[PDB]
DNA sequence: CGGGCATGCCCG
DNA sequence: CGGGCATGCCCG
C-alpha cells in the first residue's frame, strides 16, 4: 500500500553489495564517492560507476534495477523527475536517471506509483570480482523546478525474473558542478559539527 | 531587416520620459530603481511600477508596447522568453513580461522576429505630472534556461494607432532575490571599478 | 528582517 | 586547472 520504495539494505543470501572507485578530492574530478557519508558525488549527464559484488551467483535472468528517491522525510512522497529545462534540452525525458553502454536497456514508469526506474540485466563478471554499470544523473541536485537542491537516494535492486527481491542497497547522490570540492566541505562538516 | 528592435532613446516630439518611484536600498525592497546605472532591480512576479512623462498629449488611440531584449551584444539576437519551469508553473506562459491591472492588455508575438511585447492603451494622467503602469517579471534574471543571468533591457515605445513611433525609452532591469542589496553591490562596483 | 551559506560558473 | 564571485534562500 506504500507508494515509497523500501531504501532499507537488504545484502539477502547472494551477499550484494555495491562498490566504487577511488577517485580522490581534486575540485575538478567528475566524480568521487565517499565511505564515511556513503554518497557519491557526480557531474551531471556524465558517468558515474556502480559496482555490483555478490558472494554466490545469482539465478539466469536476474535484473538490476535503479531508482531515485528523496533522502528526506519531507520530501520522501514526491516522485524524482528531471527538471523542465533539462527535459526540453531511449530515455525517456522525465527520467533523471540512464545507463549508458547497455544494449538492454529498460526504463519504467510504475502505473500506480508514477516512480521512474531503469533496469538491465545482471551479467556476472568475467572471468573479475564484481560487474560495473554506468549510469548518469541528467540533472544537477540544484536544479529548479527538479530535485531543487533536495539530496537524493538510489536504489539499487538485484530481482529475480519473477520480482523476487534478491538484494537491495542504496548510496546518497549529488549531482553538481565540483564533485571534489564538495566532497571535501560535506566531509569537513561532518567531522566539525556532525 | 534586422530582427532585433531598436533601443535607442527617441524621446520625440512629445516629450516622452520614464521615471520611477523612490524606495531606498534596504535589503528586503521589493523593488528599487538606480538613476546612476538606469536599472531597475526588482522581484520576480512583483509590481515593479513604470510611470510615463509626457510633455505634450498624445493624440487618441496612443498606445504603450514593453520588450525585453538581451542587453550584452553577444546575446541581443535571442529572443528573451520565459524558462520551462516557470512557463510549465490573458498572458501566454512563454511572455516574460506581463501588465497587471488593466483591462485592455494585449499580448503580441511577432510573426517574423518571434519577439513578446505586451501594449495597453496610453492614458493621460487624472487632473498629476504622469502615467503609471504596473509590470511583472515573471523569471529571475538568473533562470535557468532562460534568461540565463544575462541582463535585459526593457523597451517602452509609445506609439500611435497608425504605428508611428512617438517616443521611445528604455532601462535596464534586473529581477533577482534581493533588489536592495544588489542595487548597493552593482553601485559600489560602479565607483569602485567602473 | 538582515547575516551569511550555496553552488554554478567566470565571456562588456 | 584552482580561486573566488554569484545569487537564491536557510526547514535533518
Ligand atoms: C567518476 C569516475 C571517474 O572518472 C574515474 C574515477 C572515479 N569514478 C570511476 C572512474
Ligand atoms: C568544480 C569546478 C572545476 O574544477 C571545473 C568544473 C566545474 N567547476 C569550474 C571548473
Ligand atoms: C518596488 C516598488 C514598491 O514596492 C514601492 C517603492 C518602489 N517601487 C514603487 C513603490
Ligand atoms: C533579499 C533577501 C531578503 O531580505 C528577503 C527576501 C529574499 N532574500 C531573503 C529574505
Ligand atoms: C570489481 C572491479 C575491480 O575492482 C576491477 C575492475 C572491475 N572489477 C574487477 C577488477
Ligand atoms: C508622476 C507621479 C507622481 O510623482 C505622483 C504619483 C502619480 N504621478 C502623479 C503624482
Ligand atoms: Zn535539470
Ligand atoms: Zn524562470
Amino acid at each position: 500500500s506504500s507508494s515509497v520504495p523500501s531504501q532499507k539494505t537488504y545484502q539477502g543470501s547472494y551477499g550484494f553489495r555495491l562498490g566504487f572507485l577511488h577517485s580522490g578530492t581534486a575540485k575538478s574530478v567528475t566524480c568521487t564517492y565517499s565511505p564515511a557519508l556513503n554518497k557519491m558525488f557526480c557531474q551531471l549527464a556524465k558517468t558515474c560507476p556502480v559496482q555490483l559484488w555478490v558472494d554466490s551467483t545469482p539465478p539466469p535472468g536476474t535484473r538490476v534495477r535503479a531508482m531515485a528517491i528523496y533522502k528526506q522525510s519531507q520530501h520522501m512522497t514526491e516522485v524524482v523527475r528531471r527538471c523542465p529545462h533539462h527535459e526540453r534540452c531511449l530515455a525517456p525525458p522525465q527520467h533523471l536517471i540512464r545507463v549508458e553502454g547497455n544494449l538492454r536497456v529498460e526504463y519504467l514508469d510504475d502505473r500506480n506509483t508514477f516512480r521512474h526506474s531503469v533496469v538491465v540485466p545482471y551479467e556476472p563478471p568475467e572471468v573479475s570480482d564484481c560487474t560495473t554499470i554506468h549510469y548518469n544523473y541528467m540533472c544537477n541536485s540544484s536544479c529548479m523546478g527538479g530535485m531543487n537542491r533536495r539530496p537524493i537516494l538510489t536504489i539499487i535492486t538485484l530481482e529475480d525474473s519473477s520480482g523476487n527481491l534478491l538484494g537491495r542497497n542504496s548510496f546518497e547522490v549529488r549531482v553538481c558542478a565540483c564533485p571534489g570540492r564538495d566532497r571535501r566541505t560535506e566531509e569537513e562538516n561532518l567531522r566539525k559539527k556532525g
